[PDB]
């Protein structure tokens, strides 16, 4: 692969989880080029295997409460999915024609959703990972179903300005999102994100955001010692890397709470919420009873 940063790891092990959950007679979601993406890095074969559906029972076999996060994470990426791709499309249908993915990693929402013409959808993310993407797909002759418009930059560096040189045009409504990229953002950088977005944001822009949960680290030390203990029991020559979420006792702006108070209206849908309204949850995860435990979703529009 060559990529060996953290958004790697990450969007490898989530890439994972949706094609997991795309092979299903049932899926909930469908990425048809999770498989590819992630088959090509080199570095997933151990996310394959321990998502796999067949493997349910050898899985099992090993540790139940690791089975339970494994089975958490699986509902936890096609749940998510589903929710922002249901925001990607009520967007479109509501007339919205400018899209902003933000760390958009190997989302490939801009080769599998269906898309009116004259839509634009800017991805902004690292050089790297962008290059990786689209030459895999291109090369496995997928084209995008959008005009797909690569923005090469960091997040935490200066994206305003490669944004407009990419096209975008602030005065169109837009909806932008942002799955996977809060916890891993500290506190500051997430005001500076919501105020860069809100300033070039037209009236009636909408946002769509994964926030950062409260006890999310203490989750994250759950993942680790489970999915080590499965890989080791699989014999996976190499070490599982869960990113920390390092900022995780920073103070941090309650994230709708905050778009309201900045000329947004804001809603809150927990990811336990959505897990129940959609079927997937199960009471038996460990930390079940931690709400803060869990991500929200959050919805605005732009007033």
């Amino acid at each position: 692969w060559d990529i060996k940063t953290s958004v790697g790891t990450t969007a490898v092990m989530v890439a994972a989880a949706r094609a997991a959950e795309t092979d299903r007679p049932d899926a909930l979601i469908r990425d048809p080029y999770a498989k590819l993406l992630v088959t090509n890095t080199g570095a997933g074969a151990l996310w394959e295997a321990m998502l796999d559906p067949s493997m349910v029972a050898k899985v099992e076999a090993i540790d139940a409460e690791a089975a339970a996060m494994v089975e958490h994470m699986r509902s936890y990426q096609a749940v998510r999915t589903n929710f922002f791709d249901t925001y990607f499309n009520n967007a479109v249908i509501d007339g919205i024609r400018q899209f902003v993915i933000l760390a958009s990693g190997l989302d490939s929402r801009a080769y599998r959703l269906d898309w009116p013409t004259g839509t634009t959808v800017y991805e902004i993310d690292q050089p790297k990972v962008l290059a990786y993407k689209s030459t895999t797909l291109a090369e496995h002759g997928v084209t995008p179903t959008a005009d797909r418009r690569e923005v090469p930059i960091d997040l935490r560096q200066d994206w305003p300005p490669a944004l407009r040189s990419a096209g975008f045009d602030p005065s169109a409504r837009t909806a932008w999102l942002a799955e996977g990229l809060l916890m891993y953002l500290p506190a500051t950088a997430q005001d500076g994100l919501f105020t860069e977005i809100g300033g070039l944001s037209a009236v009636g822009s909408r946002i769509a955001v994964e926030t950062s949960p409260l006890h999310g680290d203490e989750w994250r030390e759950q993942m680790q010692l489970r999915f080590r203990r499965v890989s080791d029991a699989l014999g996976f020559e190499q070490a599982v890397d869960v990113q920390e979420l390092i900022y995780h006792d920073e103070n941090r702006a309650v994230v709708a709470d905050w778009l309201n108070r900045h000329g947004w209206r804001a809603t809150a849908q927990s990811a336990p919420d959505e897990m129940r309204r959609v079927g997937r949850w199960g009471d038996g995860v460990p930390m079940a009873d931690d709400k803060d435990a869990f991500a929200e979703f959050v919805t605005a529009h732009r007033l």
